[PDB]
């Protein structure tokens, strides 16, 4: 990993809800994840910097209006212009029934539920780049 | 192929940005995909089903507000479960200098600009598999 | 027609509801007219325009999340700084089931159903007028 | 008119900003009838209704981030099924220079100045028609 | 208090629900409140201003999807850069009942039914301070 | 404290620009302490609670598109149906110059900026109390 951990952390409200059933679609995780891809390239070289696309994203459990989520990001590789990144969704709290309304009751995923898992790349051009922002990533380098 | 290219066309409003510049995030394309993906699905089984994941995702040029883009899908290839699928994302029209936000001009993308790339597959389970119900999916068959 | 026809097509999602039921507005279609109007003035004359008003709107049948739909303009004739455009609205997929939120069910609507129709003019300014855009428009002319 | 005249009031953010240079889509102004409309429905016969349709929109002036708005509505004419409206919008409220960002300057529209007009019609089913909801619509009588 | 009291009025869309059971968050009123303290400001002294916080905010009653709400506001004191506001949430009109999503009965809240109240204070500059811009407002003075 | 601190931490796209100038409206903070609250309320009594108010919010910086931003809250006392909470917003990383919508330049804040304060309290009635869900919380008690 190079430099720290970025963790974004929020809940889904209803107006996070896509699909019927209160269910929440998957690129609202990808919107995250370029949200948390950001911050990383924010911090290793200075530029919001352009995502490139991703090598896989694998979508592995169901989200829903009341789900408190995380997001994590990290920077595996520093490239020339290319940063490749790893990202993970994880579910840590529900509503105890999403099929009943009027249910307030909720609770806390214990142990978090995996819910999404990418690697994913983001370009800042040559010139764009300004060295680390951010004191974790201090010792950040291009080959 | 299996059944017809599904083909979803609408325009990035000020909405749509989320950068800072009028930038419009990879996500949005995403998003347009898991719908595209959704209608898919409803056609060559009657389910929404539920999106598996992605490989290799490209995002090959910028999208701003006042881009009007389609998005294009269909079934490569029927599995048990799953329904793997080919997507594009097209640039068709755009405005002529959007870093004058009170230039109104507009053209025409000839050819469109292709913006994004992908494959994706799809998840409806055995029991909610209710066979074809678009004419040109008619003939679409498990293994 | 002058030119050729504009086709948007896209999905109503949860954040498309607006009255309780998951009933989409009238409203909704009417947005999408707009930028269907916006699509062929870009082509026609090169600018985004600006709508002047409908003299007639009519609302067909309901729309709901989870409704794939079309939305189709074109450009009856040229004036001189006005431009008068027919506009209709298609259902063309739906859930089966709306008012059960747990129902994945969905299929499509053969025939598609008519959700609306209308006439709208857009303006643009002489000044603001750049000729044809796109290469279906090329013989668009001004009286 | 039939009962009272319903006034919404509220302020265009730039989260109603459509078009580039911070412009706000016509139907924005056709978004809030529909909920003056449904608003004049309820207090009439306690339905939400269903809105059937517009005659003579009219937009008569560009509507900007910044912008504070007042839409009118009445009701004009009680049918069997149907009820007549009209509807205006009103500018009352704005920024000074909307080309300049980071002018924070703003003023009244003294008088206000007309940005929309429009008749529409509204539909309760007969057997959802329950008669007056408020009290200076208690009068309204059906043919 | 000094000046006219500034009302927005406006409907709960199922698109201002937020946690599950149609339930609309406090922090709704607060955005408009916001945006009714602007209003206040453009009309005392022709500057949007800065929210600089709340003394007190009490949500007093739930607010769902379907609700129609009025937002109170009005100038108790100016100050020298600073302006002490007071606000208020009211619903004028609900759903007849929200637990039944087909349900289309809605109903007049005779009296209205408070939602909410707050203290709160806004800023301007003392040289962006312009004086009054609306007639009502033509006494509001500095101190 | 009772339990431990909650952390949202995310990202304000050009969907969270309110007011002209990229600039956020102050309730964008209060939506997410809402949010927030909710958080410890699930974690703490297994119920996503009411929100009966707040005391003392100030805002303390401004925020802007770009900006990023962490939420924290936490429990300060349990009372018989009510939890008093304290709320803090901070600013972690932004773009350089918010001013050029093309530069892309953005950098970490070290340290962070203190955007916001807020003591907040909410409500769970008696019967919906169901005890701690989440292990920090497990020793809260109730007079
Ligand atoms: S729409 C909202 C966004 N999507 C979601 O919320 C889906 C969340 N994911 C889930 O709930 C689960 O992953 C679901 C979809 C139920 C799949 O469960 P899982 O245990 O992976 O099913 P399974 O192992 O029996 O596999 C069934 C078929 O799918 C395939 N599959 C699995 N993962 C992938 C993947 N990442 N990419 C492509 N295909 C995948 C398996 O090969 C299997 O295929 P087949 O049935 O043999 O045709
Ligand atoms: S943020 C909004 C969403 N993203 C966007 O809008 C980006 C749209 N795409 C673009 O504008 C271009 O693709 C940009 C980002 C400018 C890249 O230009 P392009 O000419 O493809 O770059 P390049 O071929 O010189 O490659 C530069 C470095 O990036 C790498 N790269 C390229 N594609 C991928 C990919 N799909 N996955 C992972 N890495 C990729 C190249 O290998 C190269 O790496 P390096 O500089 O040798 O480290
Ligand atoms: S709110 C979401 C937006 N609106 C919708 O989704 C409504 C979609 N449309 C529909 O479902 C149908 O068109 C509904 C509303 C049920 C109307 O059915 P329809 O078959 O037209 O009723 P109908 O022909 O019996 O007419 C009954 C009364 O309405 C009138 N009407 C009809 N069309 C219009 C129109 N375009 N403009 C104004 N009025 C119209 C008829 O004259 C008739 O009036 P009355 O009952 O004699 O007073
Ligand atoms: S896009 C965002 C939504 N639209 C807006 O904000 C537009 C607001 N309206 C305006 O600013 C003005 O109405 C604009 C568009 C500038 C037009 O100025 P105005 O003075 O109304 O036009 P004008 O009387 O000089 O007429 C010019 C041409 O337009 C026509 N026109 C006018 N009103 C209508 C109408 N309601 N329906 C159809 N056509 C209309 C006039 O006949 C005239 O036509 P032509 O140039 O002779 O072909
Ligand atoms: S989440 C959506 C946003 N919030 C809402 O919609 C809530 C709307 N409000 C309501 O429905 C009611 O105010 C509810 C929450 C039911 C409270 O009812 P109320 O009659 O005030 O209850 P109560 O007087 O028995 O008080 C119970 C406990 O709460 C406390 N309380 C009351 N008001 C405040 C306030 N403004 N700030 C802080 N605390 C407040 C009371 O002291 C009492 O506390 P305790 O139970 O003795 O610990
Ligand atoms: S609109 C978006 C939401 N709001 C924001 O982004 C504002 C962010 N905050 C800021 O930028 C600063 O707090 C601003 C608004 C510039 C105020 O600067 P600051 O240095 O705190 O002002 P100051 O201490 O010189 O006081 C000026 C006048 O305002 C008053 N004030 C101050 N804080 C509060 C408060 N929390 N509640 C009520 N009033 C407050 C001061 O008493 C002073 O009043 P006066 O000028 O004597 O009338």
């Amino acid at each position: 990993m190079v430099g720290k951990k970025v963790v974004h952390h929020l809940m889904m409200s209803a107006k996070d809800a896509h699909y019927t059933g209160n269910l929440v679609n998957g690129a609202r995780i990808v919107n995250q994840w370029g949200d948390v891809g950001t911050e990383l390239m924010v911090y290793v070289d200075g530029d919001i910097s352009l995502f490139l696309g991703y090598k896989d994203i694998e979508f592995t459990a169901p989200v829903y209006v009341g789900d408190f989520m995380e997001y994590h990001g990290w920077i595996e590789k520093v490239g020339n212009q290319s940063y490749t990144c790893k990202f993970e969704a994880w579910k840590v709290a529900k509503m105890v029934d999403i099929t009943n309304p009027q249910d307030t009751r909720a609770t806390a995923c214990e142990p978090p539920v995996l819910c999404g898992t990418a690697t994913g790349s983001l370009f800042i051009a040559k010139d764009n780049q300004r060295g680390p922002q951010e004191s974790s990533f201090k010792d950040a380098k291009h080959p």
